[PDB]
């Protein structure tokens, strides 16, 4: 990557080779779009699972959703010209990208309509609301890999393939990490993971436009050795990195935090008209919490038992919530709003 | 980080915000300088030194040994009129930046100058600064890795680092001056005189090195990459000499290389087969031992040599003398007896 960078740093203007992490999550990104395999080999290789058991398909990223949203008209289209009793209905993605059980196998014996590359009673439901009919026990999940990279002058084109067999890591191809002097970072697709050096080294600013549900790799993964499981602030079955820069001084792994909200950013402070003051009368953590009650009125008084100030806050359209460690004092935690994250 | 650059796919231009990891190896052209605390703090910690028993220092990077050449003047000129007999004499370095035992100290007395920022010889005591390994000035007695980065400065022709003591002894490397990233498939470690490169190729592992230096500190886990699972035993560079605590500071088979020509100074690490030189693989073969320079001391070059288990292409150090070969490649027309090998201690 040659370039150069204005480090603001107060000042310093350098210039020439290396590597250069960029965020795509605070952009409102354009720019990255997904190319799938081929309009016969994916339309074989969802026909051929069905018959295996394989209900439907979980996307693992927001951005492979969109594409299953753009090309399942001509999947039904190749599927009605063999004469298949199958629909596929696209939905969209609302909470936790949760994870499936199944995987696509590499089509076999597949359809030659023209080319080979880019409401029948049977049904390939992708993504959507969760229900028992279609378990997610019977879902396809990782099953693509990242093939190479585009052009456009407006948009980067990611050709897809399938993977070789059945993993529960993330893809690696998409994932960034970098440190120097006194500032690191986890970068990635949908993740956006700051830390920093203030006498020690401990998370700063979190930005999810996105919750997966895979493995962070532990190739692109700084400060990797000696790590609690139970330490990591962003838990490690919601892809949060395994590394001791993902860590905070009295706060434990938040397990059932706001992760179903989707989109979050975590930061430290305090949510407007809230105070949060540290006592030992203060009962154990349990769910996180919002701090306006679903009749509308907002909880001010707050505490905890063992955190560090600034308390750590979530912030998403919902409104402001608290640390799992953070609870309520002018108010009964049976009258508010709790994390709907089942444990 | 504002600004942007272009990628590897040719032409891919996109402007924002991150970490730039820009090497410092191949800039050159003065890049970065340092500057030391004051005339009057440093020359009180070297008398408390020498007073104490320290008689020698020993610099841990090729930029903290050019600060002590530019201000040894002015440190013999403050020892001068305060009374001391004490003489700071500042030599070169030549190959490994050695190890010292003992440290400085942040000294509560202050001498005496009238400035608070920057005849015959005689002076019998002597407080030596790096130069040649002695017998009456031993590494035992001499002070390494006392001073630390305490900020960035200001300068259109140059960049500016003021220094400071440190809190304690420490074996690890200042970790102000390192960086380290990864994107896709390409991971880099790097430093002030480090730059380590490595790829994946159906595998994870090192693909090119460039050292202007060799240390002997520790690289801090804190920026490295893929820190679990290590073996001490299978990183290329050694620990020893600052080599990172990685998996990405792995070739397929190729051990620790702990007596390479490390005495050179200056590296240049790869993979390749040297000009006139053939390497096969087959198991009937020596094993390792130190490293050998594929031209002999009469100027005379050795054309085949052979290997055991190692993987092609093989490993190879480039230096001022020239090609140095790895542990694992043995010669097979000349006996080792009669060739010039690494002077590393075995």
């Amino acid at each position: 990557d040659t370039g150069c960078a204005v480090s603001w740093s107060g000042k310093e203007l350098k210039c020439g080779s290396g590597i250069f992490v960029i965020d795509n999550v605070h952009t409102w990104t354009e720019q990255y779009k997904f190319q799938p395999e081929s309009p016969a080999r994916l339309a074989s290789a969802i026909l051929n699972a069905h018959e295996d058991g394989v209900c439907g398909i979980r996307s693992t990223t927001r951005l492979e959703n969109i594409m299953w949203k753009q090309i399942t008209n001509e999947l039904n289209y190749v599927l009605w010209e063999g004469g298949h009793d199958l629909t596929v209905v696209a939905g969209d993605v609302k909470g936790v990208l949760s994870k499936g059980k199944r995987a696509l196998a590499p089509p076999v014996n597949d359809l030659k309509y023209s080319w080979k590359t880019w409401a029948k009673n049977s049904t390939f439901l992708i993504d959507g609301p969760d229900t028992s009919e279609c378990p997610n026990e019977r879902r396809a999940w990782n099953f693509l890999e990242v093939e190479d990279y585009g052009f456009g002058m407006f948009t980067t084109n990611i050709w897809m393939k399938f993977r070789e067999g059945s993993s529960e890591v993330c893809d690696h191809r998409l994932m960034s990490a970098a440190i120097k002097d006194q500032k690191a970072v986890h970068a990635d697709m949908g993740y956006w993971i700051e830390s920093s050096k203030n006498q020690t080294w401990q998370i700063e600013k979190a930005s999810l436009i996105e919750v997966k549900t895979c493995l962070w790799p532990k190739t692109h993964t700084l400060w990797s050795n000696g790590v609690l499981e139970s330490q990591m602030l962003i838990p490690k079955a919601y892809a949060g990195p395994f590394s001791q820069h993902n860590y905070r001084q009295g706060y434990a792994t938040q397990t059932v935090g706001p992760w179903h909200l989707g989109k979050l950013e975590i930061d430290f402070g305090e949510c407007p008209g809230t105070t949060v003051t540290i006592q030992e009368d203060c009962d154990h953590r349990g769910p996180s919490l919002r701090t306006t009650t679903a009749s509308g009125k907002l909880v001010t008084q707050w505490c905890c038992r063992s955190c560090t100030m600034p308390p750590l806050r979530f912030l998403g359209e919902d409104g402001c919530w608290y640390g799992m460690e953070i609870r309520p004092l002018s108010e009964k935690e049976e009258n508010m709003v709790k994390s709907q994250v089942s444990a």
